[PDB]
């Protein structure tokens, strides 16, 4: 894997853009400016092995950098990344962890530290499938907890049903790992979206298998719970993307 | 009251610029050969130490001329009267192209800028309403970023209008589509693809083959390019039905 380049530049910049013109009616300013974000980000992982972390390293990166979030608005997601962010709207309905500060400036980028100067690899990093699972996952599980942590009143989750080998909710998943559990009492309802991809075989249907599972896990936590599957809103999305499956039939 | 300029111009331009070299639509629409600082200063000069409404069409044409990128074959789209649903349709680039998804668009897309005569040369608490200032003072960004943008697209082009207003027609020459981007379409264009919005339970204003549209159809002809007009097609319908699921035109 190759890192980003400029890797300082594309940060600060992301910031920069970020703090003056982004999500301004949305998500609130944080109180640190770029270059202090930048030094709790870098000193994260710079001067080290490039597999020397934890779930630790980035507490102060997103101590400093986290957001008050919108009431009802947190969206969760697996397996349906690209539909769950077209729903999401960049901020028109939901929010998601890629309308965040931390969320926005690093998402897709590609870094990692070494031991000698200048304390990080601008040319070859580790194929994280190499790490042991906490420094894979120290980034966006220190991420999506954080996120999680911030979510006040309804939270929506968005699954995938149409996969014959990975179940709609997995324990052992980003959100089953690191979301869920940091769910504060600020949160009183998990509105779950199923997902049934057109064309495709239907595999997980609300109440039954690894949904039923979520179901009883998200009711002995105090919280509220719904779930549906293809609703309206979300059908018509897909469909733009395929209008003559058959799912997409209109009347005469 | 009173109209407020962007906070920290080079900050942010530098910001995005940096950003989207490095980053954004890498797979979609090639880089610049100019470096970013290259860019601000062809960009400054335009208005810098000027009276904010001392500016023309040529102004900014060597920022243009830096900025401009080669666009790639059949995806470029045009839109009046209908930004949002353009842009959700054209899927960040992935469908079609607007102007917002190349380098000059997105670095200065909904930012606000004048000059002054005293240093520093650009006026950072308050700029004139532009219909303050002359027809070529008050376009001469955003005209010059559409004939530029206009002017290199190649194969056919796309173009969404609205159908739905009662006071605006469709096509007017009078737009910035008419003004600046219809007439300065090179020879490398084979065809005009019309798509026409009808808003969902609103009166139906405009059709295919009448109307200011029927105006469209011959000057487009008469430019020797193809012509087709298409309304409300399933691709775009299926979009405006996501948002309203409930309208007589998304019944199942
Ligand atoms: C936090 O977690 C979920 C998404 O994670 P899940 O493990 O539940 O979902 P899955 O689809 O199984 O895994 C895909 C992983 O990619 C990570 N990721 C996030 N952002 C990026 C970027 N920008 N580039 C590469 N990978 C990224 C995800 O966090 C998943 O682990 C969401 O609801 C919350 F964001
Ligand atoms: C070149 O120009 C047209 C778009 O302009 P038109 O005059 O043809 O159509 P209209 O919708 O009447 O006005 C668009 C111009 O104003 C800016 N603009 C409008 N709405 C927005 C929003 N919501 N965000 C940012 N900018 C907006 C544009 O800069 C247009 O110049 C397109 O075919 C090509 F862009």
């Amino acid at each position: 894997i190759v890192p980003t380049r400029e890797l300082e530049n594309v940060f600060l910049g992301r910031c920069k853009d970020y703090e003056i013109t982004r999500y301004l009616d949305i998500l609130p300013r944080v109180r640190s400016d770029c270059s202090a974000l930048w030094k709790d980000f870098f000193k994260a992982f710079s001067f080290k092995n490039p597999c020397d972390l934890d779930l630790g390293s980035y507490k102060d990166f997103f101590t400093s950098a986290q957001q008050q979030l919108p009431k009802n608005k947190v969206m969760f997601w697996s397996g349906v990344y690209d539909e769950a962010h077209d729903y999401a709207n960049t901020g028109r309905k939901y929010i998601t962890l890629e309308d965040t500060l931390p969320g926005y400036m690093l998402n897709s980028l590609v870094w990692c530290g070494q031991r000698a100067n200048p304390g990080f690899n601008e040319k070859v990093c580790p194929d994280f499938k190499t790490c042991p699972v906490q420094a894979r996952e120290s980034f966006w599980g220190m991420a999506s907890s954080s996120y999680a942590h911030s979510a006040e009143g309804e939270v929506t989750y968005m699954v995938d049903g149409s996969n014959p080998k990975v179940p709609a909710y997995r324990p052992d998943s980003f959100f089953g790992k690191y979301e869920l559990p940091n769910l504060t009492n600020k949160v009183t309802r998990v509105k779950v979206i199923v997902l049934h991809r057109l064309g495709e075989k239907i595999i997980e249907k609300c109440g039954a298998g690894s949904l039923l599972d979520l179901e009883k896990l998200v009711k002995a936590k105090h919280f509220a719970f719904d779930c549906v599957e293809n609703p309206r809103a979300v059908l018509f999305l897909l469909c733009s993307d395929n209008p003559n499956a058959r799912e997409c039939r209109l009347a005469k």
